[PDB]
DNA sequence: AGGTAAAACGT
DNA sequence: AACGGTTTTACCT
């Protein structure tokens, strides 16, 4: 059974690539530091999170952005690595999306406890457009609903190099990711990662 | 009028 | 601890 109408888990599918977007997160980390993000609402998200290539998803006061620049250096975010779109292509063509073309990268780092919320993804313009979703290090619990926020709940297991794709009929669909387990990974040590592909722009 | 804020406590 | 209330409102554009 796949996850739903334009969606599909890929699993494993990174797992060969793994230790390059280790590699590379910690390179684009460096420039733009994890940080947790403040929501509208004055709350600390238990995510830190960062962003590379063109465009980074961020929280405001008046809400939640796509921006060219990181607010915290002033400075553009850095350049979307190689490694990351060469597997976020071969990831969305496996999945049946050959012509996504991403502008938008969101690291997530997941500290034991860190969750993430039932949401959807939907500061985006072009809802033509897919997520391309990839797992690293410890496994997480993956919620996966409907186009309303009571739609019934998949629950799925995510491990490290497990990707996630959805778009299309599913492009909407509620999701999020339960308090992380604390666990040992030999790459991260003592945390998940997650890389989230995106066209933000136009 | 529609979009977005909740990607965030009680049972 | 899975589910759902809250946005059951307050502001922008
Ligand atoms: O960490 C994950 O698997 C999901 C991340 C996510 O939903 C997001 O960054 O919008
Ligand atoms: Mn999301």
């Amino acid at each position: 059974e796949p996850l739903a109408a334009g969606a599909v888990i890929l699993r494993r599918f990174a797992f060969n690539a793994a230790e390059q977007l280790i590699r590379d997160i910690n390179d684009v980390a460096s420039q733009s530091p994890f940080r947790q993000m403040v929501t509208p609402g004055g709350y600390t998200m238990s995510v830190a999170m960062t962003n590379c290539g063109h465009l980074g998803w961020t929280t405001h006061r008046q809400g939640y952005l796509y921006s060219p620049i990181d607010p915290q250096t002033n400075k553009p975010w850095p350049a979307m690595p190689q490694s990351f779109h060469n597997l976020c292509q071969r990831a969305a063509t496996a999945a049946g999306y050959p012509d996504f073309q991403p502008d938008a990268c969101l690291i997530n780092r997941y500290a034991p406890g860190a969750k993430l919320c039932l949401h959807q993804d939907k500061d985006e313009p072009d809802l033509r457009a897919p997520i391309v979703s990839v797992s690293l290090g410890l496994p997480a619990i993956f919620q996966f609903g409907g186009l309303k926020r009571n739609d019934p709940l998949k629950r799925l297991l995510l491990e490290h190099g497990d990707v996630v794709v959805w778009g299309g009929e599913s492009r909407l669909f509620y999701h999020g990711i339960q308090p992380l387990k604390a666990g040992f990974h030999p790459l991260t040590i003592d945390c998940r990662y997650n890389l989230t592909f995106r066209q933000a722009g136009k």
